[PDB]
């Protein structure tokens, strides 16, 4: 997260770190045994880390649970990033409390102008590289589809939206991938892609979660 703020320990209780020996992606806990992330975060040997603040220090509220299976969206295209969504099932159910909690799925899509909270342990620099150890947060508005498409001609599908600031300086970044965009207590987006980070006229592009609620629910119901 570039141009954001320190969230505070366990203030974003649905935020997960995906770990394969090191943090590589964020995710969102949607019930005691399922996490939603980006399909571009797919890999084998994922351990899900809940209750994290400093990802480099055991602080007392962590739950580390290995993934038993991952399900990439049936229509995920790695070249266009269309349908950039994946479900991850935990080997055992997480213990839910105030610091480790699921986030609600949307029942309808959010509108341009809605403020959302975007979070993760990704790069904090728009030019260099600096990875924070503690969770970072950014409040950002959803942008109009017209401004999104103008920013990224020929690349924005109906399963994507932009959020952030066309002036630059405030954005998600590498390492935030797969993490949450939460608007009025609902998971509306997943950190998906962008041109660099926090660049002028290049806002973050997010997976449009409301389009996937039917698939998420049916998938969970049978797996
Ligand atoms: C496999 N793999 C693809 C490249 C990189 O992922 N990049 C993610 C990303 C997310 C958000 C933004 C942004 N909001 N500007 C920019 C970039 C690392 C993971
Ligand atoms: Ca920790």
């Amino acid at each position: 997260i570039v141009g954001g703020y320190t969230c505070g320990a366990n203030t974003v209780p649905y935020q997960v770190s995906l770990n394969s020996g090191y943090h590589f992606c964020g995710g969102s806990l949607i019930n005691s045994q399922w996490v939603v992330s980006a399909a571009h975060c797919y890999k084998s040997g994922i351990q899900v880390r809940l209750g994290e603040d400093n990802i480099n220090v055991v602080e007392g509220n962590e739950q580390f649970i290995s993934a038993s299976k991952s399900i990439v969206h049936p229509s995920y295209n790695s070249n266009t990033l269309n349908n950039d969504i994946m479900l991850i099932k935990l080997k055992s159910a997480a213990s839910l409390n105030s610091r480790v909690a699921s986030i609600s799925l949307p029942t309808s899509c959010a509108s341009a102008g809605t403020q959302c909270l975007i979070s993760g342990w990704g790069n904090t620099k728009s030019s260099g590289t600096s990875y924070p150890d503690v969770l970072k947060c950014l409040k950002a508005p959803i942008l109009s589809d017209s401004s999104c498409k103008s920013a990224y001609p020929g690349q924005i599908t109906s399963n994507m939206f932009c959020a952030g600031y066309l002036e630059g300086g405030k954005d998600s970044c590498q390492g935030d991938s797969g993490g949450p965009v939460v608007c009025s207590g609902k998971l509306q987006g997943i950190v998906s892609w962008g041109s660099g980070c926090a660049q002028k006229n290049k806002p973050g592009v997010y997976t449009k979660v409301c389009n996937y609620v039917s698939w998420i629910k049916q998938t969970i119901a049978s797996n």
